[PDB]
């Protein structure tokens, strides 16, 4: 199923893969086909006093690079070599090819600061973001299976139906994946 791609250092994007991506208000981009599902996400969330906003959607090849290597550099200002500072980097960045913000179905969702906190934001989206098809992709538990430390901003569209199942039996989508063998 389409919504179902894989994508991560071990599943880089196919070559070829066609978006149509639609804009948000704020000049963020989304594949068309998520955005009733962001939509209805967000009302709920506004519903409940809740104030998201979408900081990243989509990112071309260039810019992934770009947020890749300013997280190395972040690094390197901390005392890293250049390498160790790549490698440490990639807990929190995909190498261009890898990343679900290439995909546009991949938000990284913060709060709007004035009426919500991040804390706020990210607690609601953990406990509903699956009634809309979405999923907290990299959870703090499965960093081990992931390979990615806990971002609890970046949401993943799979479609109401797995991503519910994923929450209820406490997965990331590898396991769920790998699971339906
Ligand atoms: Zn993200």
């Amino acid at each position: 199923e389409w919504s179902l791609i894989l994508v991560n250092r071990q599943n880089p994007i196919p070559a070829q893969y066609d978006v149509e991506l639609e804009q948000l208000s704020n000049g963020e981009r989304i594949d068309i086909r998520i955005s009733p599902y962001l939509q209805d996400l967000f009302d709920a969330a506004r519903a409940d006093g809740v104030y998201p906003i979408v900081a990243s959607g989509y990112r071309t090849t260039e810019k992934q690079q770009e947020i890749m290597d300013e997280k190395v550099a972040e690094y390197k200002a901390k005392g890293y070599t250049s390498a160790q500072a790549k490698a440490e980097a990639e807990t929190w960045v995909a190498v261009p090819g890898t990343s679900e913000h290439q995909l546009g179905l991949a938000v990284d969702i913060n709060a709007d600061g004035i009426h919500s906190t991040g804390n706020e934001v990210y607690r609601w989206l953990d406990e509903n973001s699956y009634r809309f098809g979405f999923i907290r992709r990299y959870p703090p538990d499965k960093t081990e299976i992931t390979g990615v430390s806990n971002e609890p901003w970046h949401y993943r569209y799979v479609g109401i139906e797995a991503a519910t199942k994923i929450y209820h039996q406490g997965l990331c989508l590898e396991e769920y994946l790998n699971t339906e063998k």
